[PDB]
Parts: structure tokens; sequence; C-alpha cells
């Protein structure tokens, strides 16, 4: 499943991301756009043996367990396969842990590079929310 921008915005709102830790809905939508292109099934291998999973490209060294990543910590206490659902519940739950951990949304490379300091509200304009 590839979400539409506004579909995702609605789902992230339902799941409590609007203003979670001070970050407006558009930041979360923007992060997903540039991390995964709204693709719930996207995966990306890294040079350290970790893989990033799903809509918010959550990493298997720190956050979820895939069994094949060295130095894995499983800090969201979830299998990475749960982060590949068409249902974003698990990715949202883990995202809330990630953002609360000390970095805020700087945790997401694509957010800091493409979304931070931009008009993130553009990502929710035109949506029925």
């Amino acid at each position: 499943k590839v979400f539409g921008r506004c579909e995702l915005a609605a789902a992230m709102k339902r799941h409590g991301l609007d203003n979670y830790r001070g970050y407006s809905l558009g930041n979360w939508v923007c992060a997903a756009k540039f991390e995964s292109n709204f693709n719930t099934q996207a995966t990306n291998r890294n040079t350290d043996g970790s893989t990033d999973y799903g809509i918010l490209q959550i990493n298997s060294r720190w956050w979820c367990n895939d069994g094949r990543t060295p130095g894995s910590r499983n800090l969201c206490n979830i299998p990475c396969s749960a982060l590949l659902s068409s249902d974003i519940t698990a990715s949202v739950n883990c995202a809330k842990k990630i953002v609360s951990d000390g970095n805020g949304m700087n945790a997401w490379v694509a957010w800091r590079n493409r979304c931070k300091g931009t008009d993130v509200q553009a990502w929710i304009r035109g949506c029925r929310l």
C-alpha cells in the first residue's frame, strides 16, 4: 500500500500524531513523503547491516528486530515485519517512542533535510481532516 498524502494525513491524525511532542501533522506527513514516498512496504539496506522499514523508515539496529542486524537493540520492542503493514498503527507507536527519545524529529534524516524549516503545512492543505 502506497498512501495518498491526504489519506495518510487523516490516518496520522487518527493515531494521535498531530502535535505529538510539539510537531504538527504536516511535519509527520512531510517526513513520510521523503522517507518512503508514502510507501508502507519500502525497505532500504544500510552499510552497517541494518535495514529501514516501512512508511517512516524505522531502523533495525536501534528500534525494531529483524534478526539479521548486528548490534540490534529493539527499543520499540517490535518485529520489523509489523512496520510493513498497510495499517500504520505499529509504525506510529514506534515513531512516538523515537521522537520522545531525545532527538525530536531530527531522528528522521529525510525530515531534517527536506521538511525542517519549510512550510510543512503545505502537506495537509487541500485535505479533509
